[PDB]
């Protein structure tokens, strides 16, 4: 048997999420760190306005936080990753589950990542589900205002980037439905550029431990726990695409045998179903999933 461990991202916030760990001295703790490393309190802001939660300033740091925190609380049950990876924000949650940074590097790599990319607005991204794959290409194909922004599951995509450009292939790729995601960046395309350039300046800077498991980034999906080609793969992630569906093909075939979403929502186990469905899933993002072993 061979565990997967995998961090959900923007979108899997829901209200009341986390809010429940409280009970645990870990979680008590770390949302005591993060308060004093934010400025406010995870707790108090995934437990108010759904749209404010959704805001990604506020999301990416409750998510990492939240993440982290299930992290060590699955470890305190005794239960280890053989694997980890995360879904764009979820990759700083995979970096802290495999020693590549502490909690508190991480919340403030967060914190600054999720501002840049707050402020970075202008543009768009859509998700498609179950589209042409052909009528994509060619939509996409000498495309300087629309790229793939992430690859999530055969049956699904996120393209990005102009509003006027991803409105277009919307209208002229088969496929529904066609919806526009809750930001608004053109995130993962190379309108983060300057954007990302900052950002990647305090990123260097930062020393990375090597993983003490397997770490599968979402630029290169294929495993390595080097601390330096890790940094290099995250500060190459915000301009590039999310490789998820690599990253869950990679899973089941250099081993593992379960997936275990830790996070809150069922959206990592969902495209898990339709591209390995063979793996055993789980998702861990509450205490009543945590004391079901």
């Amino acid at each position: 048997m061979k565990t997967a461990w995998v961090f959900p991202g923007q979108g899997s916030q829901a209200v009341g999420m986390g809010v429940d760990l409280l009970s645990t001295a870990i979680a008590k703790e770390k949302y005591q760190q993060a308060e004093e490393i934010l400025g406010w309190s995870v707790v108090e802001k995934c437990q108010g306005d759904e749209a404010s939660l959704a805001l990604t300033q506020n999301t990416q740091p409750c998510l990492y936080v939240i993440e982290a925190i299930l992290a060590d609380l699955l470890r305190d049950k005794g239960f280890q990753p053989d694997y980890v990876a995360g879904h764009s924000l979820g990759e700083y949650s995979a970096l802290y589950a495999a020693g590549v940074f502490d909690f508190a590097t991480g919340l403030q790599l967060v914190k600054q990542r999720s501002e840049v990319m707050a402020s970075a607005s202008g543009g768009m991204m859509a998700a498609l589900m179950k589209f042409d794959q052909t009528q994509l290409q060619q939509a996409l194909t000498d495309n300087t205002e629309v790229v793939l922004a992430n690859d999530n599951s055969p049956e699904q995509v996120v393209i990005s980037g102009t509003v006027a450009g991803v409105e277009a292939i919307l209208a002229n790729v088969k496929a529904r439905r066609a919806v526009p995601l809750k930001v608004s960046g053109a995130f993962h395309s190379s309108f983060m550029a300057q954007p990302s350039q900052s950002f990647a300046q305090t990123l260097t800077a930062c020393h990375f431990n090597d993983a003490t498991v397997p770490v599968l980034s979402n630029v290169d999906p294929s495993p390595t726990q080097n601390g330096d080609r890790l940094k290099e793969k995250l500060i190459q992630q915000m301009t590039g695409s999310v490789r998820w569906r690599e990253t869950m093909v990679n899973l089941g075939e250099i081993g593992a045998t379960d997936y275990w979403e830790v996070g809150p929502g069922k959206v990592l186990t969902g495209l898990c179903k339709r591209t390995c469905p063979d793996l055993n899933l789980k998702n861990i993002g509450q205490l009543d999933d945590l004391n079901s072993l």
